[PDB]
């Protein structure tokens, strides 16, 4: 093992290093609006047919909960 | 004193005389040489080293100032 054998890695180690880092954040919060937007997006043709055969808008309500004639 | 003990002595001094002195000089040529390569040879780490980060050629020099990011 030679000194500049060693020199040359710690450089080749400074210079692997020193890479930008862009920033990430605002792409995860894109990616959460959307994905929120499009899991509430469907919940508006549930209200509007559940209006429409005149289940009441107090009946409407969220769950897994098997759905009867009144309730929705 | 005797004359038989003179001369032995005078014979003693020729026979410790007359020893061989053998070569000496290129001893001491292939030692300076030895020194002078381990004397420059450290300075190719420095010279590679500094290429290595990007420090100019002609910014390398030799001496004992404080070398600076931009001067060697």
């Amino acid at each position: 093992f030679t000194l500049i054998e060693l020199m040359i890695v710690v450089a080749i180690i400074g210079i692997l290093a020193a890479i930008a880092i862009p920033q990430y954040q605002n792409y995860v919060a894109r990616s959460e609006g959307a994905s929120a937007l499009a899991t509430i997006n469907p919940l508006k043709t549930t209200v509007e047919e559940s209006l429409s055969r005149g289940i009441a808008g107090s009946k409407i309500k969220i769950g897994t909960t098997a759905s009867t004639a009144t309730e929705t």
